[PDB]
């Protein structure tokens, strides 16, 4: 079962799930053993006070049963591991709102866009009008691309100039949302690394604005982060979560990359729902998070 996520865990499964196997063969349950799985599950990015909370619990449950074979730590670990995921499962619900506005908040570099273009492109396949808004004002290439795409896919791109104000841009979107009947609406903003404090002041500003016309608006505040950028992911977390506050994640690139462990410091850390992760190229490959099937991808044997 769930070959095409194993296949995209496979260098995640090195460390964790399966990856643990191989260190618990043949060996005794005594504090050797849980300094050796606490390394093992630092190494794979899930993060000191995680690995703690784990360990913690682990322990307890094999003094309590009393076991002695370190084999009998899997199932155990299995849903330790599960438990954390579960809390943040919880799929994005985009119906009944007119628009719906998503605002897409991020570093440059870690899918932003992409995952803008395939959430585009999925609800449009499920019968919604979808219109996008290029915040990312100053990036001039970057606009001009968004635009270009949404030609080709027919649907509307909401821009201004090179150093337009991203609140006014976003303005105009929702009131043309508005008078298109528009469905989805999913706001591009800035990801730019020098100054952070300029950023959070301009997505607070973006907030401000949007409701002036909607003060459900945004109805999301998604997070992108890369997996494949370890313990970034959960500071930039913990940057955006402070400045705007994040209603939603979507973790991207987990495909090719040892740190997929990165995501039960997310979970664990912030208890901000996982929306989507993105697991390969395909539009289909942005995937609603669902965290049995992730655990038993993971610790499949
Ligand atoms: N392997 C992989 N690459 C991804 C994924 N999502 C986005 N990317 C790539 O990440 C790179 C940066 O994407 P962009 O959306 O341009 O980044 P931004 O600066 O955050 O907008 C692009 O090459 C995307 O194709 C994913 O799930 N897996
Ligand atoms: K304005
Ligand atoms: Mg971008």
């Amino acid at each position: 079962g769930f070959a095409r996520l194993k296949r995209s865990l496979l260098k995640t499964k090195e460390n964790l799930g399966s990856g643990f196997i191989s260190l618990f063969r043949g060996k005794k349950i005594d504090d050797d053993l849980f300094e050796e799985l606490e390394e093992q599950l630092l190494i794979a990015d899930v993060g000191v006070e995680t690995t703690r909370k784990i360990i913690t619990n682990l322990t307890e449950g094999a003094s309590r049963k009393q076991l002695r074979d370190a084999e009998a730590l899997y199932g155990l670990l299995k849903e330790e591991m599960g438990e954390i995921l579960a809390k943040v499962d919880e799929p994005l619900n985009v119906e009944g709102k007119a628009p719906f506005v998503i605002l897409m908040v991020g570093v440059n570099g870690v899918g932003k866009t992409t995952t803008i273009g395939k959430l585009a492109r999925q609800f449009e396949q499920q019968g919604k009008s979808v219109m996008l808004a290029a915040g990312d004002t100053f990036r001039a290439a970057a606009v001009e691309q968004l635009q270009v795409w949404g030609q080709r896919n027919n649907i509307p791109v909401i821009a201004q100039h090179t150093g337009a104000d991203s609140a006014s841009v976003i303005f105009d979107a929702i009131q043309a949302a508005k008078a298109r009947n528009i469905d989805v609406l999913i706001a591009d903003t800035a990801g730019r690394l020098q100054n952070k404090s300029h950023l959070m002041e301009e997505l607070k500003k973006i907030v401000r604005v949007m409701k002036k016309l909607d003060v459900e608006a945004p109805h999301e505040v998604m997070l992108t982060i890369d997996a494949s950028t370890g313990q970034n992911a959960v500071s930039q977390a913990k940057l955006f979560h402070e400045a705007v506050g994040l209603t939603g994640i979507t973790l991207t690139k987990l495909d090719g990359t040892a740190k997929g462990g990165v995501i039960f410091s997310v979970a664990d850390q912030f208890g901000i729902p996982i929306r989507y992760i993105g697991v390969g190229e395909r539009i289909e490959d942005l995937r609603p998070f669902k965290a049995d099937d992730f655990i038993e991808a993971l610790f499949a044997r």
